[PDB]
């Protein structure tokens, strides 16, 4: 059945996920140790995984590019004025980004297990069209990432140069979330 | 660290455990649902399938033994098609959502964390463990009994699923007051 295949094929995306983004981070690149390290707010061991997720899928699991990611970060985070959009970035788009693909599964596992058949078909095509929805979100998030991380390479508008532009790049191409979504 | 934080934390430990051990387990060529993926009426995913045992194997403590003794149990009541039902119901109704239930609770906890409760959450998350605790107790009282061949339960089918169903009711029964 079309729920049951859905979360199995991605209960199995999820499990690769978990050994790729371990096996990388095994070798002692903390990605998130800045954010770690702040009294502010907590990023917890599950916040922080889900980030990966959506960050190393999207990357690749490509080092070099998460390290230039972190480079990004950490900037805007040691500028006090602009530490925000940091946290915005991981705690506003890209973890919600991840969270929507995940209450999917929540939701169709229970339709699964909780519900007969008839309900079941009921909720069946919208639960498709939101998973639909939400991984394609996060395809068009990491298109965006990976065009972010060579215009950081390449200086382009002086992004690795200023800090300020860096902040404005950063605000005007992770605006919301839905901008993310298909049209 | 808030609480919500520490309770999801402390579950998917809890949960990378069970997955670890329950595919111990079962890398030994213990089929332990067999019977029910042959099954054509109704279909155990292979999700489904897991979150069972999760439930069963954690109660009897990853004892193949203890696991095969309830392996018997419903492979009995499923090959006598009066009360083949109970042996589903065993598995779909009660086995399953008693896991259900503390499933849907983290979610719901990660649910907090990230997108935003606490109290009935923690309360909630506290009940469907302490549910699973009470089916637990219950279920190894079942495997002492079925080796003890109390009350003709391994001599007699019909008394087996008598007992089971007086047993295993409902799952309302297992939570706490």
């Amino acid at each position: 059945s079309k729920l049951e295949t859905a979360a199995k094929n991605l209960e199995n995306q999820n499990k690769q996920e978990y050994i790729k983004i371990n096996e990388i981070d095994a070798q002692g690149i903390n990605f998130l140790a800045t954010f770690k390290a702040d009294e502010k707010d907590n990023l917890s061991q599950y916040e922080e995984m889900q980030i990966k997720r959506t960050i190393y899928s999207s990357l690749n699991y490509e080092k070099q590019k998460i390290n230039t990611l972190k480079e990004i970060l950490e900037t805007l985070y040691n500028k006090l004025q602009h530490r925000y959009t940091s946290k915005e970035f991981i705690y506003q788009i890209v973890a919600s980004i991840q969270y929507d693909i995940d209450r999917v599964l929540c939701l169709i596992k229970e339709a699964i297990i909780k519900d007969n058949l008839h309900t079941q078909n009921q909720k069946e095509s919208e639960l498709l069209m939101n998973l639909d929805s939400s991984l394609k979100t996060r395809q068009n998030f990491a298109k965006k990432l990976n065009e972010t991380i060579d215009d950081y390479n390449k200086d382009s508008k002086n992004i690795q140069t200023n800090v300020d532009a860096l902040a404005t790049y950063m605000k005007e191409n992770y605006k919301t979330l839905d901008s993310f979504k298909p049209i």
